[PDB]
């Protein structure tokens, strides 16, 4: 490299979480929301290590085996670099936010700031409510924390000192059975709202915990947390020519998931060594010193002690009034009349759940097929699908038990399904089914009419309230038939197949996209209006970035709204002069995906479940649908228009990863998500 | 039979639940508590059928196989008789209580009593909150409710009528995911507190449920509930000479657990027949018509809408102040100083949980053995026992995975135990370990000192708050050593063993009891003061009743406080003239067991885990402990004195099963449980 043509996805990912941090620092956001963003940021980083980092550790491992020509370390250095720098800023924001809460009458204090009154209250509050959950785990020579030590739990490693004697015990912070934030009794004025972290309650009560059975001069506590790399799965979804000739010293070296362990900085070396030996911290395991408190991701649920000002005002999920028209007797009548497009969370996910429920008992419904990637806990969907089975409908449920986190859950989401009579199909070993689909076939006076749902986000009830996603509900046969083929394709991928409307990975994708970029390229070179506008969560695929580069260089206007990782570098003289790249991080996690191609003037609009990452094009089943109803197409365009006109949360993507905000010229101050909500609200007003 | 010498246990059991009904009718009790007693009564009856009745159905089955000489039917008739008569009174009380609630401004109404305003509210409240849980289960020819139809759940069988056409669907009352009582909006005055049963919400909204996909002239709903006889286990705990030569047509005829099914009376016959065929209602299955509402056991949790008057005033579980004396540094020091007796729920079960927790980490504790019959959900005890294992203590946990209801739970209460390093021991096939014990062995400057707990009730956290039970905590070696033998006995029952203090079923029991009754018998006949006073939950064993009869007839004063089944008939001229039998049913479920023998004047007092039923003497491991510390002995006697002086809740036991209340002469009006609470409160006052 001499002038980086692409950006490392990992670094770009860090730039993204950094954008999340910006929300915690954005004074325009409600105080407690900012505090909660510290939680999202942390949680994101945790996920980052468990997965993306772990994935990288293995990519370099595979590489080095026979020898790697890439500068792996130069990456890890940057990563570790940017991470520490952000960590510095995190503390700055944290302390800054603590102070601002103090000005708001909210005081988060520790055991060293207790009133000689609140201490008494805590000691009492501790016996009555916490002691029962706190049981000292004595670390002896034959004790092996290794096994029974909970993952990602924070432990207070205590140092029992008696003369020159030192014993060690562990205290599990029971964040599962008790609020991580206890409210203390206001010392003097009633102006107060003092709270304390559960960890610090234990620090203050250490004596009360051990005096009962131990003799000692002093008791010292040091926090610690253990983590484990994610099960090697995402890395074998790429080994083609590598794993067809892979060595057996690379299989035991690639599957060996290491263990991480962070501990409070002051932890005396002796203890750190004790813990090391107990946790078999080998060469590829990591020990990292990092502060008093861990699991900052609990702040995601930081309580709002003060007034409503400290929290965002709810944006009530709207009903798509169309479904409630008296003329329609049920979901189907509404969908058969006109295609329906819902944009969450602006809209309720309620409509889809209703339809599936209706589908489970409508006597005229013959079959239901549906994709389950990551569903909510005890999905109402799983429920309906089982009810449907009981009612005799033929129910097929494709389950991606090989998801990312909500995976072990989609395995039990099977014993009952099959037991009820649901024909289940599973994801082939290293090929995920990420498409968000479901197909309902019902009899309408003799004929079999199909209704299909193609979405950008999964069938997850909570998610549907934090993530922006589109849901297409249609009865249009051009699309309905193809969605039927996707399911048959999934059941029998041996039989050749072709799609004329739908983009289907890994059958259609690349060819179909290259084809569309190339078409804009041709038009531009012929002086015809052109353009490529993409709304994705990640843009990393080599062949596609190069294609977009080719488009810019060819005179094609490329507009990108990527919220996550973007390896494409915009504005490189003579390479991406015509590419404008922005990212929007706000209250709702932007998750929907759209592809817009000028197409000489007859705009093509696709909603997709696939980001522009190699895995989404060649190693997974994904689905993008064009929008055939010009009314919906326009609706999406309006929404896109709003997004690209954002001048409050929009950030530019540049090679410096600066995360500079988009300056608003003399153009309207616009906040996409809010304006979009107005727009959708605007559509749901009484006919 | 010509003059019944004994009473059928089952009939006596019905007399007992009848005593529970009396509490629902006792105007001296708070209105809502009375309503809740209707719940306990119902729940008791449900348990009665699933177990005791089922047990009886099999006892007659075994009998008739080769031929039975007993008058089985004359029993079933009485049972079915008394049951229906009580049912009549139930409705009387119910309606009576509905009216009294009306006078208290609480109105429980049905769909036929809605204001043309509240209806609107319900329809709306239904879409927004219930529809999602209510999914019509269409009953078609190939549908088989049999399988997926939930046990003990109430179903609204709906009749879809279109012309002379009739379809059927089932509606599951989702009492699990929604309050069974919804509050309605007060029609006019603000005096109201109108509520409605969830079942009736569905009755009112039937139309809203089906209009979407069904054409019909009328919709009719009829409630139904399905139940299943308890797994044949309690009956094979008695087949000795019978099952050593038992036939294989008696094994398939004894293990075949039938199915019960109650339905609303008006259920049109056609439907009743439909359901029959669907549920394979054979010859030994039962179909019973019985009212609009089922699962009256939900009233156990009937909400208190009005003022505190409608509910009992809490009797705060007291701390045994002795444990909190500054002189003691922990539980052990307290127990080594003096034996400790706790009487729940007057006392907290908290002390026992504390000790076990302390035991789990006290470095000087070497081992912990404990009995688990029926523990609370996610027992803190199971937890401590696992922590103890982690800390290296040798933990043995005898688990009676063959309990009555909390059984399938004591099976999972194993995978983690053993995984943590706990040596588990299970209950031999048809021999339950009902003893309430635990043994802690800890080092006290060189020597191994043992602490033991012998209780009358099990280690159940909730139970400890509704049941009266004693807990003996001692370090007295005379008792501590024997409790050690009990556990070794349980692990290796092949080695012969003897007990000099403890009564241990089925090794000591009968011989030990007969011995004590016979001793009182001897004394009386010699003009020496004598007496037998028993506090049990059931008295049914033939040999023991006959023994008590022998005692009365011999001039021995026999005082019995039996709360449940009592087959002994008191006051039979020339048979039980000296036996006074009473039963106390009140707010706390009397559950403790004590045996008092005058013994010439040097009173012997035993606390036991065994009732006087055959199963508790010869077919189960049970334990009774004498009280060696005269101070505790006296404490129990005082409590017994109080119990037998009750003149508010005490009921006489007679052959007519009249449940007549004990008249108070000019003797103090006394309510045991309240006076006992005062007495215990009286003991816990600052030294
Ligand atoms: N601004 C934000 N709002 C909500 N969650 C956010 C935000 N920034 C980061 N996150 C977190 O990042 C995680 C999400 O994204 P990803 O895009 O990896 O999700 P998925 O839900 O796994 O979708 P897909 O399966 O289609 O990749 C979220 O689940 C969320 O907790
Ligand atoms: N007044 C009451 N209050 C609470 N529960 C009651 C009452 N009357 C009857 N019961 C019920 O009847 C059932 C049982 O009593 P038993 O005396 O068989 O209980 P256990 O606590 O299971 O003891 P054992 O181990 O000897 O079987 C209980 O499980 C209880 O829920
Ligand atoms: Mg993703
Ligand atoms: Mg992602
Ligand atoms: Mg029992
Ligand atoms: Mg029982």
């Amino acid at each position: 490299g001499q002038e980086k043509l692409y950006i490392e996805k990992e670094l770009s990912w860090l730039s993204f979480n950094e954008r999340v941090l910006q929300e915690a620092a954005d004074k325009s956001n409600p105080l407690i929301e900012r505090m909660r963003f510290l939680g999202i940021y942390s949680n994101n980083l945790d996920e980052f290590y468990k997965v993306r980092f772990a994935e990288l550790k293995r990519r370099i491992i595979i590489s080095e085996e026979q020898g790697s020509n890439s500068h792996s370390r130069h990456l890890l250095g940057k990563i570790q670099s940017r991470v520490l720098k952000a960590d510095q800023e995190f503390d700055g924001l944290y302390n800054e936010l603590l102070l601002e809460m103090a000005r708001n009458q909210i005081f988060l204090i520790n055991e060293r700031q207790l009133s000689v009154n609140q201490q008494n209250w805590l000691r009492h509050y501790f016996k009555q409510y916490l002691r029962q959950h706190i049981t000292p785990i004595l670390i002896n020579p034959d004790t092996d924390l290794v096994q029974f030590l909970k993952d990602d739990y924070t432990y207070l490693a205590v140092e029992i000192i008696r003369g020159d004697t030192i014993r060690y015990a562990l205290l599990e912070i029971p964040s599962d059975k008790v609020p991580r934030f206890v409210n203390l009794p206001p010392e003097a004025p009633r102006r107060r709202k003092p709270m304390i972290l559960l960890d610090n309650i234990l620090r203050y009560c250490l004596d009360d915990i051990f005096k009962g059975f131990f003799d000692y001069d002093a008791l010292n506590a040091y926090s610690m947390k253990m983590t484990r790399d994610a099960e090697y799965d995402l890395v074998h979804e790429m080994e083609a020519s590598l794993m067809e000739l892979m060595s057996s010293s690379l299989k035991q070296r690639l599957t060996a998931e290491p263990v991480r362990f962070v501990y409070q900085r002051d932890m005396p070396n002796a203890l750190v060594e004790v813990l090391r030996e107990k946790l078999t911290i080998s060469r590829y395991d990591s020990i990292v010193p990092g502060g008093r408190y861990h699991n900052f991701k609990d702040f995601i649920n930081f309580p709002n002690v003060g007034k409503a000002n400290l929290v965002n005002k709810p944006l009530p999920r709207l009903r798509h009034i169309w479904f409630d028209k008296a003329q329609f007797r049920n979901g189907f009548d509404a969908i058969r009349e006109r295609d329906v497009l819902l944009y969450y969370p602006y809209h309720t996910f309620e409509h889809v759940l209703e339809l599936l429920r209706q589908a489970s008992f409508d006597p005229s419904v013959l079959a239901i097929k549906i994709n389950i990637y990551r569903v909510a806990k005890d999905s109402r969907i799983i429920d309906s699908m089982i009810h449907a089975a009981h009612n005799g409908k033929k129910v097929t449920v494709v389950v991606e038990l090989q998801a990312r986190f909500d995976e072990e859950a989609n395995i039990h989401w099977a014993k009952r399904l099959t037991e009820a009579g649901v024909h289940v199909i599973f994801s082939a070993p290293g090929l995920k089914i990420h498409a968000k689909l479901f197909l309902i076939s019902r009899k309408e006076n003799g004929e079999v009419v199909r209704y299909a749902h193609i979405g950008t986000g999964n069938f997850n009830e909570k998610t549907a309230r934090l993530y922006t996603d589109y849901s297409l509900l249609t009865a249009d046969a051009r699309i309905t038939n193809e969605v039927r083929r996707v399911f048959n394709f999934i059941e029998n991928p041996y039989r050749p197949v072709t799609f004329d409307y739908l983009m289907v990975s890994p059958q259609n994708s690349r060819r179909l996209l290259y084809e569309m970029v190339d078409r804009e390229i041709a038009n531009a070179q012929q002086g015809l209006p052109s353009g490529i506008t993409l709304k994705l969560n990640n843009l990393v695929d080599k062949g596609l970035v190069d294609r977009l580069y080719a488009a810019s260089s060819s005179g094609v206007p490329v507009n990108l709204l990527v919220r996550g990782m973007c390896s494409l570098i915009p504005n490189l003289e003579g390479i991406s002069d015509n590419i404008r790249a922005i990212s929007i991080v706000d209250r709702y996690l932007e998750h929907d995906r759209v592809y817009i191609f000028e197409n000489g003037g007859d705009k093509k609009v696709y909603l997709s479940s696939a980001d522009w990452m190699t895995r989404n094009i060649d190693y997974r089943i994904e689905v993008a649908t064009p929008l055939l109803d010009p009314r919906l197409k326009q609706r999406v365009l309006d929404i896109i228009d709003i997004l690209f006109s954002d001048t409050v949360k929009a950030r530019y993507i540049d090679k410096e990863l600066s995360n500079r905000y988009v300056p608003r010229g003399n153009r309207r101050k616009v906040r996409a998500q809010l304006a979009i909500y107005d727009y959708i609200k605007s559509l749901e007003q009484p006919e």
